[PDB]
């Protein structure tokens, strides 16, 4: 069988608390028999849909919930279905993050938020206002230090400036995220991106610090601020900084506004233990001695387990986190949001490096994000129409294997299957795999080949 029935496989990202979760596995194997594996590999949030699109993979995958809109919409996560005294152990607003049209579809675990982390040795009071920074850098550099470095290659870090004064990834209107309404290229969104931009342009920041460089200059006392997250805080406890975690700085007066991530665990909707990982999920990881363990090793931030987040409240640097989280914007979950984190990456690291103005790399980072949002709601939407209708699927397989969205065993099966139909429905098999992007390009290369066919079927979905 694909997956392997009796035991449970995890997959966590490497910069969380993946020892301590073995450790909650080790407790669920010695109470049930059931082994559980814990793995943290390089671009899981990627691989997960290649192997559970095809039917393998891991159980149970964790991820920060705006990656799950994807994988439930690309049939890749079964329906999670607490009873209510489960249910209303958890915060009510991360059930919120979870739910997909109307279904839960994993269970939430903790609230992540950037927040301002600053060297109380080196600063005893920090800048309330990004505009402040130049100043201080200059300062700073008379001794021998700097004033801020962070992560410029994720614009995870960079979004919450991006967003202070109005950028955004989808207006929410009239009870939905809109995803003909992308907010990558306004005034706001320039504003923020060109001062971070001139930063690197007055030698205030340097163009290709990413996590590393940043996390060791900060935590060897190198430079006077850094923005993370809680994960980072047990390196930080290691280095012996004397460290204060505090709101994020503003930018014309509105705050810094990160998008919040709740770090959440879905179940494959193709494993055989589905049962197991429930009761893994809910009664082993989701207690208060589960979490505890979990956050022992890397901390989690202000956990979804109304209980624990009582031990947890009063921790200083929890309440930032969460001061910074109500600044913020909880991410949407829609599954057009790996596409917009794509095209605003592209932005940000091609603005900073000079190899596009501000203005040009936004611009393009809109364009492309409301093209391919729209493409892709449009591909899932009409998904068996296009499966039963689509002629010139071999022709945009070639095209998908050229520019590398289709795997060589994918390829091969649309490659040797008989009529249309049935390349066309192992084709949608590496569009699942694919996600968002590949969703888009597939429907850019059928307006290519078949512009009477959308035509008429974008007639009948409008
Ligand atoms: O090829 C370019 C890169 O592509 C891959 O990165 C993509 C991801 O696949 C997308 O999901 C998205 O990433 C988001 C992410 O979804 C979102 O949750 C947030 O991630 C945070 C996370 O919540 C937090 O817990 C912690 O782990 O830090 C993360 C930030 O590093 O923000 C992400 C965007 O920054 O977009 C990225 C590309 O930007 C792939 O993994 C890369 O290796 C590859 O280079
Ligand atoms: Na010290």
């Amino acid at each position: 069988m694909k997956i392997e029935e009796g035991k449970l496989v995890i997959w966590i990202n490497g910069d969380k608390g993946y020892n301590g979760l073995a450790e909650v596995g080790k407790k669920f194997e010695k109470d049930t028999g059931i082994k559980v594996t814990v793995e943290h590999p390089d671009k899981l949030e990627e691989k997960f849909p290649q192997v559970a699109a095809t039917g393998d993979g891991p159980d149970i995958i964790f991820w920060a919930h705006d990656r799950f809109g994807g994988y439930a919409q690309s049939g890749l996560l079964a329906e999670i279905t607490p009873a209510a005294a489960f249910q209303d152990k958890l915060y009510p607003f991360t059930w919120d993050a979870v739910r997909y049209n109307g279904k839960l579809i994993a269970y939430p675990i903790a609230v992540e938020a950037l927040s301002l982390i600053y060297n109380k040795d080196l600063l005893p009071n920090p800048p309330k206002t990004w505009e402040e920074i130049p100043a201080l850098d200059k300062e700073l550099k008379a001794k021998g230090k700097s004033a801020l470095m962070f992560n410029l290659q994720e614009p995870y870090f960079t979004w919450p400036l991006i967003a202070a004064d109005g950028g955004y990834a989808f207006k929410y209107a009239a009870g939905k995220y809109d995803i003909k309404d992308v907010g990558v290229d306004n005034a706001g969104a320039k504003a923020g991106l060109t001062f971070l931009v001139d930063l690197i342009k007055n030698k205030h920041m340097n163009a290709d610090t990413d996590y590393s460089i940043a996390e060791a200059a900060f935590n060897k006392g190198e430079t006077a601020m850094t923005i993370n997250g809680p994960w980072a805080w047990s390196n930080i406890d290691t280095s012996a900084v004397n460290y204060g975690v505090t709101v994020l700085p503003t930018f014309k007066g509105q705050p810094s506004k990160p998008f919040v991530g709740v770090l959440s665990a879905g179940i494959n909707a193709a494993s055989p233990n589905k049962e197991l990982a429930k009761e893994f999920l809910e009664n082993y990881l989701l207690t208060d001695e589960g979490l505890e363990a979990v956050n022992k090793d890397k901390p989690l931030g202000a956990v979804a387990l109304k209980s624990y987040e009582e031990e947890l409240a009063k921790d200083p640097r929890i309440a930032a986190t969460m001061e910074n989280a109500q600044k913020g914007e909880i991410m949407p979950n829609i599954p057009q949001m790996s596409a917009f984190w794509y095209a605003v990456r592209t932005a940000v690291i091609n603005a900073a490096s000079g190899r596009q103005t501000v203005d040009a790399a936004l611009a393009a980072a809109q364009t492309n994000a409301a093209r391919a949002a729209a493409a892709s709601e449009f591909v899932d939407a009409l998904r068996g129409d296009l499966i039963q209708k689509v002629s010139s699927v071999m022709a945009i397989a070639d095209s998908l294997m050229s520019e590398r969205m289709i795997t060589d065993e994918l390829y091969s099966e649309v490659h040797y299957a008989d009529t249309n139909q049935r390349k066309m429905r192992l084709l949608f098999r590496a569009l699942d795999s694919g996600g968002a992007s590949v969703k888009a390009e597939f429907y850019r290369l059928l307006m290519e080949n078949e512009p009477r066919l959308v035509h008429e079927l974008e007639s009948r979905h409008s």
